[PDB]
């Protein structure tokens, strides 16, 4: 692998949106990873659906929460996502409205990382392309965060509450990180993005609930 890798600056990844106040994010972060991989393989960024999956996807929980691999496998089995444009984020739940004519993505399933594995996770990142992680993102320091490589000595790896995009990794001053990118709007984080703490013990739970969508 290399030393650092970025994706946004390899045109893999859309610009940061805002969930509201739905607890939407592992929609977002899905949609995310599928966006990764559609530009991977037909060369086209677009924006995809997580209205699409928050209505669509019966066993998630809409605003309530929800797997981003139970997202992968709903688009497989449905045969596909709608773009943003065919079916907007509205930020509450509705009932399904999914539209083959505005079908924008397909995947054919999904891979996990092994649990708890950064290195794993890492080579994920450089081989395929931006990763679906999950994290504790309960903290005080990580509302606010503004600002370098994120760690909080109090993160807690098995309380998993939010789904983001790994979509990169680098090095700041000497200390690792992963570049994450955030569904809380611009105005939270670094223009919505967090470098978190890479390789200090799987940090917030980074590689415990790791996963991307096969296209
Ligand atoms: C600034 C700002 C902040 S924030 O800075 O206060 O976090 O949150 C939002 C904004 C917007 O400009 C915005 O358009 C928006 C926001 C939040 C949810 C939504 C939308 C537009 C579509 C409907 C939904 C519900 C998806
Ligand atoms: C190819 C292809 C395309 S498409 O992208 O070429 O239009 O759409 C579908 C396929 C399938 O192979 C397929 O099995 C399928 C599709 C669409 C909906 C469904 C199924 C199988 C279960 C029932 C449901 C309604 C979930
Ligand atoms: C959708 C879809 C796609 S695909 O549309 O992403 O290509 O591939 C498969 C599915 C299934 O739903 C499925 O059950 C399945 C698939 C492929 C192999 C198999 C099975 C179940 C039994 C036998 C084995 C294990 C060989
Ligand atoms: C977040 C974030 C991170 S990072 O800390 O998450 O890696 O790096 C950048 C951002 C931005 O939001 C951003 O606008 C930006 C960044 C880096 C270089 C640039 C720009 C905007 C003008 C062009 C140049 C090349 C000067």
């Amino acid at each position: 692998a290399p030393d650092s890798v970025d994706y946004r600056k390899k045109g893999y990844v859309t610009p940061v949106k805002n969930q509201g106040q739905c607890g939407s994010c592992w929609a977002f972060s899905s949609v995310g990873a599928l966006e990764g991989q559609l530009k991977k393989k037909t060369g086209k960024l677009l924006n995809l659906a997580p209205q699409n999956l928050v209505d669509c996807v019966s066993e998630n929980d809409g605003c309530g929460g929800g797997y981003m691999t139970n997202a992968f496998q709903y688009v497989q089995k449905n045969r596909g996502i709608d773009s943003e444009d065919a079916y907007p984020y509205v930020g509450q739940e509705e009932s399904c409205m999914y539209n083959p004519t505005g079908k924008a993505a397909k995947c054919r399933g999904y891979r996990e990382i092994p649990e708890g594995n950064e290195k794993a996770l890492k080579r994920a990142v450089a081989r395929v392309g931006p990763v679906s992680v999950a994290i504790d993102a309960s903290l005080t320091s990580f509302q606010f965060y503004s600002k370098g490589v994120y760690y909080d000595e109090s993160c807690n790896s098995d309380n998993l509450n939010h789904a983001v995009l790994a979509v990169g990794y680098g090095i700041q001053k000497g200390n690792k990180h992963w570049i994450i990118k955030n569904s809380w709007g611009e105005n939270w984080g670094n223009k919505g993005y967090i470098l978190m703490a890479r390789n200090k013990n799987n940090a917030c739970g980074i590689a415990n609930l790791a996963s991307f969508p096969k296209m």
